[PDB]
């Protein structure tokens, strides 16, 4: 198993929606690009990227509350983009597109790994339901 750390959400605010699962903060009094951590639009389906983008812009833009939370390794990717759990009202984005079979866990690295098995036991149920990205 990994170590594992007590993580925490910050504060930041909506400067503007981008896609599924990217999303531009303003955090700790900049603006950063935010990439969500543990989801990806799926290798072999792409049909819903569209309803992925706009469920989340919707998510983000009504919520009055947005949160940071880096995991306990890499903070930036290559790109220098912020890798976090962000929530809306308290709720996980990234779980919401896992649980909406909009997005699919992805890019599973061990540095960054806390909510994996929440954001798997979410998959395996849109998988279940043959959910939207599962339907085929
Ligand atoms: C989610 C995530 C993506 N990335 C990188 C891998 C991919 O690199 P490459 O660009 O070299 O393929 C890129 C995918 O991002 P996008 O899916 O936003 O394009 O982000 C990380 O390095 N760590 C992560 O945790
Ligand atoms: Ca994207």
């Amino acid at each position: 198993a990994t170590s594992t750390k007590k993580l925490h959400k910050e504060p930041a605010t909506l400067i503007k929606a981008i896609d599924g699962d990217t999303v531009k903060l303003m955090y700790k009094g900049q603006p950063m690009t935010f990439r969500l951590l543990l989801v990806d639009t799926p290798e072999f389906n792409e049909k819903y990227g569209p309803e992925a983008s706009a469920f989340t812009k919707k998510m983000e833009e009504n919520a009055k509350k947005i949160e940071v939370e880096f995991d306990k390794g890499q903070r930036t990717d290559k790109y220098g983009r912020g890798l976090a759990y962000i929530y809306a009202d308290g709720k996980m984005v990234n779980e919401a597109l896992v649980r909406q079979g909009l997005e699919k866990v992805a890019y599973v690295y061990k540095g960054n790994n806390t909510h994996e098995q929440l954001l798997r036991k979410a998959e395996a149920q849109a998988k279940k339901e043959k959910l939207n990205i599962w339907s085929e």
